[PDB]
């Protein structure tokens, strides 16, 4: 029972484990395409002895963080342990090896989407974005007098077939992802999957349609069983006008009773309507999880709020070093020190703070970060806050 | 069909309207007690001609706002129009008269809880606090190693009968309400109702119990139909230690599968657990609504964030005046001006900003506040943010 | 095991059987009051040997039939056989004896409400009125421009406490029942029950309210578990204006999502709205059942449609005689004959035709009435039709 | 943004709009076949400027009305406005143009099936047939002694594969449609669709079977998720014997708990059983909607009840002319007049009366038709009633 990088002959066995582990498994053809995102030595397998009983890999990603800074990011995925080999330390062994490789490769951060919420905190990952499902009872929905694009003339939005406007979705998304913390570059094989999923499937999903604006798009489909529910699979808007225009069109889906979308807590949609309550939050969950691999590289790469005045402190990460952290003029400097720590936190907690989705004060109230100075808390809060709201790009 | 302050003889007819309008009507005896909170001329009725077909009143309240400042507050309630007299302008006439009286009396703010979300925005009220229901599957709940109060020895929390510790709940609450934005002074007749509701009722609620800590309490009861659900009706904690201790006790309710609570978006509970996902957000809604009656008095009374540096701007409220607004050193100065507006918003929008629950940027993205300067937005965001998270005290 | 009229000492045992047989049993006090509606020798019991194992009775009622003619009517009720004595012929023996007594007493018709639909047809009862539940989604409900009482000024409807306006409900109902086929005189002990049921009950129904118009009233209550549903227990309108006015008030119940009512198939409510579909038929069932005791007395007492021209036929009822039936000028003459039958039907079928709720053609298509002449069918159809729609007064 | 007849190049864009608007869209191949039912200039499109944002058409149909008279009928269908172009007057503009064309072409009536009930009344369409879903708990179902075809020997009904007996279904249906008000000629491309829908589909409907009698057929299938429910998609019976025989066979579906069918309010099925209650009405909705295009042509073409004696009146349709209406000997004469109106109604109301499904009295009680003479009401009621019950042929 040993651990190594898979050879070509291991992949059929990995796909078997994948099929048995993931109910949404994209299948061997598509998985084989996604292998193009996995660097050489980006994967590990555990063989029994013979067959594969554990696996994990990372993909090369590009993550936007506050200040519109794009970081090379190791995206952990395809993680599975056979049901025959539970409680044998296989996950811990696989994660340790990949983390070794990721750090040595020079990635400042790693990221993943969690199947369950109790697994990845012990390996240094903190939840860093928040998924927020809104369900709109569109039959009652009326736009506020203040809402953009209500006046006379035509609409700027077109109802189109997704496959015929791939180039335009790509361009809009590429713009979106570079300006939003949480944004990920979406490579071509992921655009292949997305448009493949836009098609109707016998006994599966219904056909998807798109609403296209120069500065935004929405992909939606009627739910397979609830025929009065339209599910927006993706809405990417680069301006506020595009966002409002797209929502006017979606609320114009007169066949539907309800429109649902997985969005973020700061989505302005509720405020576009005369009754903000009609945009019901029906589900809330962690999105992207972050493990800061190199504390000073990560903290220095990020932009910080200009509103907070220059301050200096000493931050200890529980097994990640102690640093003199100086933040001013929207930038941080983060250098080694053995001076007494003013702030202490586990590595995962820093991941949760990093994109601005959780407040230091909130984590402090849970005692997940310790400081004896409340002014320092207020300052961290303000400094780490993100000007542009944090969003979740796509699952991987 | 005319409008006036009710005489003693009008109250039976008001209670009839109340019983027919409010399914949770507290009843004539209790309502008669709550009349002690209504000042002379704090109520209006519309009679047909004969009988009462419309009513509304306000109560004298004390609202804590950021900076731990307590404002006299007119709490609109007991608002009803007979089903026989809809679409007759009775609400608009009643609200206009009470607002006249409230302004003339010198209240800087009015507040209410909304039965529906589409009614009160046109009368200048903006939703200002957010209710967040968390449902915990306590069978899986395990506290994080970092969570306060996990070590050896005894517990600081006692399981008690609510009626035998009224004095202690009052003292704890009084402490809580003075330090939390959204806090309301709870007068004695409301403590009477609360403890009356703590009792079992034939065919109604089950008996309530309390968990009591020196610096916090929780009132809870098993749900009447779902006998594996405990509903926490109220949890007031003055320290983080009290909050964690109370949640350790609640999660020790081994008969239950689930614990539910109506709390706020920044409740640190999820971070107390190894699996933050177990604290499921199962419901989200507007709580307290605010109408700023006097813009400069309200804006000057409030504390602002010290982190943001001094700045000056010109704010116009749509039918509420234009002001030179200077914010520095955590205080605002707000004086009349006819200089060009740099920020414009409806009166309700200011109410929504006032306690720090909604961000100016978010409202701007919906075009509910207009400015052509994004630096000004960032500054408003930071300035109006609340250090202590905004909470909802009690419904009225 | 024998059959006789109960003595005073039998009633406790009857109430025991009643309590065990009827989940809506009104209880011993109320049942003792309803005994005032049972004539001397109007009840039978079967004793074992000792205890009561079967019972049945009739009450003296007054039934309005087409032509506004009021008939003395034997209302069968309180019918029960002990679960220990099923399939022993007790029901058949009890019904035969009461029918003997009812016929000998001079009642031309008997009537009942059926617990199950397969029991009473063999004893000569046909379902004669139809219950039609409408559920209105009142949030979308808008009255048609043509609907009565939409203009300026006040409302004619008042929201009142049921107990304070008993006299007015009685007068309105008394008017209603005399002009509607299916109408029943409601005696004082039934008005006692109705107003007793209007009260809230601990762990039971919520408080009832009333909407009162000079020519109509509605009694309604919020549903005990579905707090967004108002159930109209009774709506009696003597004019169309009263009916529309009452429905405007009910649709003005702005707290509710839905209003439900048990009404009749010809209720004009759906046509009062711009979207007739919003008045959803959510349930349909037989109401009053009728056994014609004396065929010629019943048929001659009834009014018939003036539109159909004079015709003559020969009707045979399967064990109820053969008659020369001449119908003209809205009246029938029904005399014995041994001439060949042109129409044949079981006795129950005639009951179903009698108030005009079922068409002869429809029953003919099922072969429940046989004739070889389709012109005769059309004529029966038209003649037996009721000008005023058939309604159900109250359950007994 | 302009309106015109589509060219061949517009159809792909229409199919896109169709796919996005109609969840039951039959698809481009089938839709292309149904184009054969659309006459030259029977369609309109609204283009933006470029793409199609609105569409509507009519098909050439043949509608049976009372008296077994068959009328050329314009069947409105394929009506859609893009969700991007709501509230822009596009529907009103499209309907006005098609109505102009339909009238000028010489159609006396137009018809449609409504997606929602609040849309088409303002354009002159009244609901004219009523869909009535019956659900039979067949495990308790026992046929009445009187029911046809209960005796010894064989059955007249055969269980067959739908595709192998198309000719016989066509012949039976053709007979049915000519004798029933509401009947529509079903052209070959609709028989193509029907038999295509009879096939099982991967992840869709189960296989359909047929029960075939010389004078009737039923098409049924087991429900895809509820495997104890058989849904009768169509039952067409030309005699009562065929109808009863088919229902005996359906109730012989011993694997099923329930049989459901969309039928009409006068279906004799309930009366075929000993317990009429077992035929539960589980759903009720408007079926065919009718717009009378030419009032005198429509009213004169129809047969009327012979039972009512000759009468004359003056009918005004709100923007459709005033007519001297003389009805006698089952025929009407309808000529222009400026004499005072005795009856007034909107055009849609006349559509609702036309096939005999709604009574003039009922509509009068809602004030949807005004007259000051109740004898005239009774006469209209009787005259417009249909001897043969009104049914709904098929959706289009
Ligand atoms: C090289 O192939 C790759 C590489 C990376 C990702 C994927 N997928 C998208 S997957 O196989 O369908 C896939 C992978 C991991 C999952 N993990 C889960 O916890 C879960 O629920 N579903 C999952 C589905 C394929
Ligand atoms: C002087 O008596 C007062 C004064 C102030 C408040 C109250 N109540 C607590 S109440 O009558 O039960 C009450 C009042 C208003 C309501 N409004 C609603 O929209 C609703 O849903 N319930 C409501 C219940 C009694
Ligand atoms: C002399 O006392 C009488 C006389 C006549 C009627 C009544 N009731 C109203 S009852 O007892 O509650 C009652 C009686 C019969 C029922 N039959 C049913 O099939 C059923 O479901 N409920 C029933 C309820 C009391
Ligand atoms: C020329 O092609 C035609 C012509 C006429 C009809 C049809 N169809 C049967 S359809 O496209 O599937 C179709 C059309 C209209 C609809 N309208 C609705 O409100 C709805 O719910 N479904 C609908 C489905 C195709
Ligand atoms: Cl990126
Ligand atoms: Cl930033
Ligand atoms: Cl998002
Ligand atoms: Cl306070
Ligand atoms: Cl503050
Ligand atoms: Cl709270
Ligand atoms: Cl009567
Ligand atoms: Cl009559
Ligand atoms: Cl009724
Ligand atoms: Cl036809
Ligand atoms: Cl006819
Ligand atoms: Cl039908």
């Amino acid at each position: 029972v040993t651990l190594c990088s898979p050879t070509e002959d291991d992949w059929p066995g990995m796909f078997l484990l994948a099929a048995a582990s993931f109910t949404d498994f994209i299948g061997p053809e598509s998985a084989t395409a996604w292998r193009t995102l996995v660097p050489t030595d980006g994967a590990v397998v555990v063989r029994d002895g013979s067959e594969v009983v554990g696996m994990a890999l990372y993909m090369d990603l590009r993550l936007t963080v506050p200040g519109e800074v794009v970081l090379p990011t190791a995206g952990l995925s395809f993680v599975a342990v056979a049901p025959t080999h539970r409680r044998r330390g296989l996950l811990r062994a696989m994660c340790a090896e990949l983390h070794r490789r990721i750090a040595d490769s020079g990635y400042p951060v790693a990221a993943l989407h969690a199947s369950e919420g109790g697994i990845y905190g012990r390996f240094g990952y903190g939840p860093a974005t928040t998924l927020h499902e809104l369900t709109v009872d569109r039959r009652f929905a009326r736009f506020h007098a203040d809402a953009p694009g209500g006046g006379l003339g035509g609409s700027s939005v077109r109802l189109v077939r997704p496959t015929e406007h791939r180039g335009e979705f790509e361009a809009i998304y590429e713009r979106w992802r570079q300006q939003v913390p949480g944004g990920l570059l979406r490579p071509q094989v992921l655009w292949d999957e997305l448009l493949a999923e836009a098609k109707a499937a016998p006994g599966g999903d219904r056909e998807s349609f798109a609403l296209l604006h120069p500065d935004g798009y929405a992909l939606y489909r009627v739910d397979r069983t609830d025929l009065k529910l339209a599910r927006v699979s993706e809405l990417r808007a680069v301006t506020a006008d595009a966002h409002c225009a797209l929502w006017r069109a979606l609320i114009g889906l007169d066949s539907m009773e309800r429109i649902s979308i997985i969005t973020h807590p700061q989505d302005p949609l509720p405020h576009l309507l005369t009754d903000t309550r009609l945009a019901r939050t029906t589900w809330r969950q962690d999105g992207l999880w972050l493990r800061i691999m190199n504390v000073p590289a990560a903290l220095e790469a990020r932009g910080y709020a200009h509103e907070v005045g220059e301050f200096s402190t000493v931050l200890e990460v529980s097994d990640g070093g102690r640093f003199a952290l100086k933040i001013g003029d929207g930038r941080a400097r983060c250098t080694p020190t053995d001076a007494a720590a003013e702030i202490e936190m586990d590595r995962d907690v820093l991941g949760s703070l990093y994109l601005g989705a959780h407040r230091a004060s909130t984590l402090a109230a849970a005692n997940r970060l310790r400081t004896k100075d409340s002014q320092l808390l207020r300052r961290l809060d303000a400094a780490f806050a993100s000007d542009v709201p944090v969003q979740t790009a796509f699952e991987f």
